[PDB]
């Protein structure tokens, strides 16, 4: 039986492992926290991510207790200059804790082994991974999933490109306060961009009957807009109509100002070692793919390793069967990001939701534009 | 090697051909017909259908020019009451023939024998099937898809209710019109109800970017609102704004008009026989999940038939599994036609929406509600 | 010094008392009920009556405390169709009691002799007035303002064309209600058409933040909606929008209740008789001129008094001079009224507005249109 | 019989001469230019204005021919803050020529001597005139209507405050393009304010179905904003939507970029001199009661003189009764301006409408808010 260590609990490690471990691999997982967490309030999926999630087997506990808005609204200066419905395209916004402990509990169903307080500090890609304790673990594959920082990568050498954006923003979940919103289309997603009298803007995704996932975006030497648990008042400014939510946020004191990490490498192979998610490829957020071609790649993982070849030769064909899909993605969402496209609306464009039209099980294109 | 005898060439008979082939049945099918075409309007689907047409190697020709409209509207008496996009579920607009000729290819290239010009008139619970020459086909299964006015389940004697509505409808197809439209959201589903002056309702179904399907209902005992070729005075009347697709509309010398009329039978299998479709089911447009029910109902006939019992037995589990969403869809669908509830808007519930909710390939429900 | 005798203190009676009075004229006013009073609606103004106060130097009362509407707003089944502000042509709404207090101040400060308890009964053209005690008091001038069931006129004889509607209408006051009318347009005046499920109407007419003037109209021949304490029900079912305003209003066990009716005479003058008011031509209300062609009518009264003519040939000038735009005004009001045009919305044409755009202080039509 | 001669054939002058001309006064109108025009392009009265032209006997005139948008609008950056409508305070757009040429005609009709090419270059308070010709006029009244430059002011000497705007505007006239503006409320006056990506602003007012006035405002430093012919690109980037009325604009090569003069005095009075319009009290056009005022004062200081005593005193009761009202609008205005207070809409506060709602009729307040 193949064996295989996956440094990483996020969505990519999770994937992955949930993938293998579907295929008759045996699995353990290492995460380095002391629990098994998802950070950042709330999340989109796509068709791509959600045809990974059907393919995991946890399509069903993901779409109960999320939601799709009726439409994909942006506003500039609280008027409305696009509202995008992708040709039926389907996707869906959750909290980052509902999306995880549907991985999670399918992977424990399963009998995925999984060690928390366990971090992958090293690794050979003859297929040895080494722990923090000092313990040294052998396997047929080592899938690096450790995140922007991957101990995995490092601890091999992968020629990159790696920086930090100037700018960030402030996540959070409130409750919905729907009523106290009074009239309006409060069901939508809703970017609301300004750049006067300052730059602040806001996403607004709900994401069930329950909870709101508010992003807070001002630039980081906006020493107000930036500040958390948020500064109340220059919020309600700019965004009187959100008061009611914007109460709700301003109590909380878990918020945290998050930069965004960005990693190109050459290659995403060595040996018998795979890199996914953000080792591998951490991107701009502007296109909502950074978890769904993490996903995609993960569970396209599993894939080449059932074509009966060695492990070193699947990883190849792996790459490059999978990686440009990801590269134009972030290349594109980098693009957007810098240039704040998105304020423009009516920017999802068929090049722009390639990612999204990708459906991994079939493995093609879908949902045409 | 299992042998099948399908006929009719309908959406029902297609999917059943397909699914079977695909299963290695050797199957027949027979068109009463000179060629193989569809009624010249247009059709919804939804996740349940579309879903099928994923389990027959057919979605992907389907989705490629056909429309997700982005809501689904409902007017009284000029007044929007409704719009509605279910959560996300799935579904889609498209021409008959669009769907049509999907199936029809994927059906040829699976190889699928199909015979035009050939109509069964009687069919045997023993495996017979007899046609219009008198001519004896003998068979491991006969499907009775040969839609309302079903010889093969006439040739048998199957108890029937039936139930007819005071309404019908003129169904076309004409040039999207768009300009000429001027001001409004004409991408979505328009469903213009009217009492006053007098019972009159056009649903608006944009299919793509180049035809528009329109629904012309009107009660079977208004003699201009029934009469086709259409009486453009009474239309252009009561929708002003529709009057340059009204203009193309009265040009068709020749147009599909059907009274609402809904069938529910003591039984869909006998021995070796098994209905599906119009066949089995038929029932009034509501919901619109005629053919829906239907290519989940053929779908699900080659499911059962996989699992290793008689043809016998297997189509008497069959029934017993697939039959009550059939059932339930029917009734709830007739009670809106009657009491015409859609004028009302929001009538998308739950229970209006299980049968579009049922994914017939993993067998579970989901797009909850 | 000539003198004048004025049965009835209603509006016509009170101009023509003012006007009389400011220019030398000694008057009385003969008021046939207890007190002076109005019937607790509201009612709308337009240039030609606020120029009439003006005229009378009532003005300034009247709109201290009146609104005009930033719109006059025509709904059909809910549906907006007409919004309409007459080229900036002047307009108000308030209350009859407000402007009953205006023109009851100014005849007072004036020197009007008012005789409350005082009931014209019967007049004669040499110039005799004769009260329901039988005295005969003698003037110069006799003035028939006494309203639809004139007594004055009756008393000498006056061929009346007459003519009813089949519809009524109960005009009462609420509070404004506001906050809980919740989101919309709510200073306008709506008028809300409706001729399904059956014909029922509601004008709603913002007086002033506090009073709200609700014209509630439907068949004279409908049992529930002609009833005054309102039916609740049949109302709130056509007009759910307007459910905290009705609750109000079935708790009033006293309102006004009119069976439209346009009355048409041969003449208005008999020898020193003059008569006002709804006395020579009662109109239905469509048009709202019913007071502004009083008030006009009255006030051009003392204009021709003033030419140095006997009291005769003075009334005849006065009638050949103002009576076809009241002619014109109350032939358009009434086929309004029967072909139920302002259901139409857009119906205050040019045509429509000729009283509303003339201005008896200068004698010329204005604001055009 | 009193003489009186007029400096200055603007709204001011043509007032002055027609209320003195009206009260018995001999009159001669001095206008430097060859010829009697008006300049930039078009004007908004308010109710003050418009009584000035009813005691004018020039009312009728100036409503035919002129339009009442149907609401007041404010837009920041495409977004509607809001709709004013002054509870029926009346209010009108015309093109100056408009109501220049009802003045001239009315002057005209009159016997108003009205000498072109006929500038004042002094004044003496003992009542003589000193034109550039060498000609020197006795008179009773000497009233400088010659705009902010006045030279009957300077003549003499008055104690004042005079300074000139760092921004302006460009004026003009372009055809409605009604049909070729598409959907919208294309009879509204239309304040679009934007400060981002850049100050740009146009105030959209409709003159009659012909005409419609545009201001085309950008800061002075701006060469392409600031730039006449105007530069179409610039303009059409920020307002889209109308496109087709700034082509026109494009057309136009009397076009000018006017900044604004305002004068505040000690005193408006010396002997029989009287100084009227901008020459005694030009403002900053936020309010646009610059004529309004003009107007308001040239009329009543024709009152003013019909109470018997000296023109001397007359004079300083003139100021001392009329001039605060001017003072606070003035005020108010200059305030407004350098704030930029219109953008936020809802300016038009009682107290900003204070002029407006003066009679000078009456002398009373009246549309009170
Ligand atoms: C602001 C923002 C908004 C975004 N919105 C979206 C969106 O809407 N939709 C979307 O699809 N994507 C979105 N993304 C991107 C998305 O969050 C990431 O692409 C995704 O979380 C990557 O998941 P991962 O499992 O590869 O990495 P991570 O989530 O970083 O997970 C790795 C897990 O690594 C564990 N770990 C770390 N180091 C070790 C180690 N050395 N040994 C063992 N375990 C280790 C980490 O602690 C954690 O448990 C967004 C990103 C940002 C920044
Ligand atoms: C007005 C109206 C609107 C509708 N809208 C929708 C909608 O939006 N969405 C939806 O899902 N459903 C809709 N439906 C219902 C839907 O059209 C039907 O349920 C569906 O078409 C049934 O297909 P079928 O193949 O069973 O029957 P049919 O389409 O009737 O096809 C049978 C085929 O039978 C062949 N055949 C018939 N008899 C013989 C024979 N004796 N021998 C050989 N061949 C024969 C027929 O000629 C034809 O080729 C609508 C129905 C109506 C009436
Ligand atoms: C439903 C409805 C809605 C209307 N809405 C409007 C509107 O919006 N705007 C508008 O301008 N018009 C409206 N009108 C019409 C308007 O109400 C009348 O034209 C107006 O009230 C007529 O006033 P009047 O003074 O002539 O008569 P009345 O108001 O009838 O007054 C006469 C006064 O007559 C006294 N009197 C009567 N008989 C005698 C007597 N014999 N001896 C001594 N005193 C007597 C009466 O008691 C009372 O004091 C409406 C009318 C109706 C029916
Ligand atoms: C951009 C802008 C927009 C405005 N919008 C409005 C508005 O919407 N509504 C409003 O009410 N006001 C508005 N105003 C203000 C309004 O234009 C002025 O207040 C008004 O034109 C003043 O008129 P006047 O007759 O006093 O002066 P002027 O119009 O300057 O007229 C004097 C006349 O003086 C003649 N003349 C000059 N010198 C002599 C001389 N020495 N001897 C003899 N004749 C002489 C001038 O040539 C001309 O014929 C606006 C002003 C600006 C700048
Ligand atoms: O920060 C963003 O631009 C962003 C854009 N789309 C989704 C999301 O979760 C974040
Ligand atoms: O420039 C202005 O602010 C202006 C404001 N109101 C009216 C007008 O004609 C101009």
């Amino acid at each position: 039986t193949r064996r295989a260590e996956v440094a990483g609990g996020g969505f990519a490690g999770l994937t992955a492992a949930i993938a293998l471990k579907q295929n008759g691999w045996d699995v353990r997982l290492h995460e380095k926290s002391s629990e098994l967490r998802a950070f950042g309030a709330g999340i989109y999926l796509w068709h791509n991510g959600l045809r990974v999630l059907e393919g995991l087997g946890a399509l069903d506990d993901v779409l109960q207790g999320s939601h799709t808005p009726p439409t994909y609204e942006t506003w500039m200066h609280n008027k409305s200059v696009s509202k995008e419905t992708f040709n039926g395209l389907p996707w869906r916004i959750m909290t980052r804790s509902h999306l995880h402990d549907a991985l999670v509990n399918r992977a424990r169903a399963l009998g995925v082994d999984i060690s928390v307080n366990s971090e992958a500090v090293a690794a050979d890609p003859v297929g040895r991974l080494t722990l923090q304790t000092g313990e040294v673990l052998e396997a047929d594959l080592i899938v690096g999933a450790d995140g922007v920082g991957s101990k995995v990568r490092d601890s091999i050498g992968f020629k990159q490109d790696r920086w930090v954006s100037k700018d960030g923003l402030i996540r959070l979940i409130v409750p919905r306060m729907k009523k106290e919103l009074g009239h309006g289309e409060w069901d939508n997603t809703i970017d609301m961009w300004n750049f006067w009298p300052r730059v602040q803007r806001i996403l607004y995704s709900p994401c069930n009957e329950n909870e709101l996932y508010l992003g807070l975006m001002a630039p980081a030497a906006d020493p107000r807009g930036s500040s958390v648990p948020i500064d109340l008042e220059v919020w309600v400014e700019m965004f009187p109509f959100l008061e009611p939510c914007l109460i709700e946020a301003a109590k909380l004191k878990t918020a945290r100002y998050d930069k965004f990490e960005t990693t190109k490498l050459d290659s995403w192979t060595r040996g018998k070692v795979a890199l996914v998610g953000d080792a591998a490829h951490a991107m701009c957020p502007a296109l909502a793919q950074g978890a769904g071609c993490a996903m995609v790649n993960a569970f396209s993982l599993s894939q080449d390793l059932e074509e009966g070849s060695s492990v070193e030769d699947a990883l190849v064909a792996w790459e490059t069967r999978i990686r440009p899909i990801t590269d134009r993605c972030q290349a594109l969402s980098g693009d957007y990001a810098a240039n704040r496209s998105l304020s423009k609306g009516n920017m999802f464009t068929p090049a722009a939701l390639e990612a999204a039209r990708y459906d991994p099980l079939r493995r093609v294109y879908s949902w045409p534009q």
